[PDB]
């Protein structure tokens, strides 16, 4: 694989979004991966609706603003036959009744792929597929306060994760990093991005539950 990748320079990635006061990280991670795969398939980047996922993917196992899984969101898109654009179905930061309208569906998938639990496997996926949804342990104030540089937290878990984000690339100086898009707005971190420690024993569990949709 290449020494470095940045899918933003290829047109795969929308600007940084803000989930606000709603536990919807999973939905932003999912739309980020689906934005990237839709662009791979069609050559058109269209911002996708997280609210659609929050309101409507309960049947697949998601819990709205209380949390959920990117894989459940990918399954919903399959089961549902589509997903509405961000423009058609704007973000409210609160759970509401489902208002999906197929007329405004701009994305679809035929399931998802769970990458095996190796950073080598995740690197190959990022290099070949596009942006990848990942689970990480973000339950440390060092993550909340992150501003710049390569993020390394001594107390991070490789096994227990609590935040879904999106890997959009990786790069180098040891001190290799994953280039991660977060959903906390552009004021957090490096314009809303964070560089996470790469090839340091699966730091923060970033290769523990990586996935993307089948498109
Ligand atoms: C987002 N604002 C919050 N975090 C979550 O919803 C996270 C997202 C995923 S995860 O990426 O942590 C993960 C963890 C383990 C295995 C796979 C994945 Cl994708 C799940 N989140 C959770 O907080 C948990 C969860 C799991 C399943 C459901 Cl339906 C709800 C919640 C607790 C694991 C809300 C802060």
């Amino acid at each position: 694989a290449p020494r470095s990748v940045d899918w933003r320079e290829k047109g795969y990635v929308t600007p940084v979004k803000n989930q606000g006061q709603c536990g919807s990280c999973w939905a932003f991670s999912a739309t980020g991966a689906l934005e990237g795969q839709m662009f791979r398939k069609t050559g058109r980047l269209i911002s996708l609706s997280e609210q659609n996922l929050v309101d409507c993917s309960g049947p697949q196992g998601n819990e709205g603003c209380n949390g959920g899984l990117m894989d459940y969101a990918f399954q919903y898109v399959q089961d549902n036959g589509g997903l509405d654009s961000e423009e058609s179905y704007p973000y409210e930061a609160t759970e509401e009744s489902c208002k999906y309208n197929p007329k405004y569906s701009v994305a679809n998938d035929a399931g998802f792929v769970d990458i095996p639990k190796q950073e080598k496997a995740l690197m190959k996926a990022v290099a070949t597929v596009g942006p990848i949804s990942v689970a990480i342990d973000a339950g440390h104030e060092s993550f909340l306060f992150y501003k710049e540089g390569i993020y390394f937290e001594p107390d991070c878990s490789s096994e227990d994760m609590d935040h879904g984000v999106l890997v959009v690339g990786y790069g180098f100086e040891n001190n290799k990093y994953w280039l991660v898009k977060n959903s906390w707005g552009e004021e957090w971190g490096m314009g809303g991005y964070v560089k996470m420690a790469k090839d340091r024993r699966n730091h923060c569990g970033i290769a523990s539950a990586a996935s993307y949709p089948t498109v």
